[PDB]
């Protein structure tokens, strides 16, 4: 029910920066990369309390629809109702996420894109602007 | 060009594109609205396309079909640059803002609830969108 972009041609090495504020009563949000709804290299879904965890950010990819290997982090810099900024990098062997605290990890390149085309947003978060390179 | 959907701007909301003229531009495309074929706003900057030079063409499209163009005096534009465009909307007029803050309104011929879908083409390339 997010924000859905698409033909976004992000390549290796450029910045996707994106801006939101989050709900007072979040339980998780989304952030999704990748070819399409169903190739995502990247499943961003920081939980709040949600989906069986407690402020943790799980990360995932997805190929020809199926879920691939959860990553979770040990840290969690959101809080609710904050406003937050995330952003994202790739080349061939990683992902590198920078989160609101200037924390960065690597999530493994699992699909092996040209580019990036495709992100969507969804639960508790509401977009407010979005950057590309 | 890019192309967003679920958007959900409202009435009121402001939504600011920035992007990059392409530096032998012909010409370039915003649109907004419901889907491609139902847009309340097609924003097209001419720098030299379709028929004119420096001006900006607007228009609606309603189940596929182009409505009655409406020409601005001003083109405020410039190939190989950074451009900004504001735009927000009631009932009866979509608001445009351009880059040296000069204003003009555009009819709402489609009276949507919200819009919920934004394209670019042509000679732009989208770096920036912002929805307050
Ligand atoms: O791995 C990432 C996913 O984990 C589970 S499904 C699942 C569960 C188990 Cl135990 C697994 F082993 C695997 Cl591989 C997947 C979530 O339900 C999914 N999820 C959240 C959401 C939204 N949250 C907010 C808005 S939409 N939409 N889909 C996704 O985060
Ligand atoms: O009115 C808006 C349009 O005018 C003409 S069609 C047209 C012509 C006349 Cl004489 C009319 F009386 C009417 Cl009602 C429509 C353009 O060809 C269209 N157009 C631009 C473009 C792109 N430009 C860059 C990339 S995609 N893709 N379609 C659209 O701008």
């Amino acid at each position: 029910c997010g924000l859905v972009a698409s033909n976004l041609n992000l390549k290796p090495g450029e910045c996707l920066r994106v801006r939101g504020e989050v709900a007072p009563d979040a339980k998780s949000f989304v952030l999704n990369l990748g070819k399409d709804s169903n190739n995502l290299c990247l499943h961003f879904n920081p939980r709040f309390n949600a989906h069986g965890d407690a402020n943790t950010i799980v990360c995932n990819s997805k190929d020809g629809g199926a879920w691939g290997t959860e990553q979770r982090e040990a840290v969690f810099p959101f809080q609710p109702g904050s406003v937050a900024e995330v952003c994202i990098t790739f080349d061939q062997a990683n992902l590198t996420v920078k989160l609101p605290d200037g924390y960065e990890f690597k999530f493994p390149n699992r699909l092996n894109l040209e580019a990036i085309n495709y992100m969507a947003a969804d639960g508790d978060f509401k977009i407010k602007c979005v950057a590309f390179d």
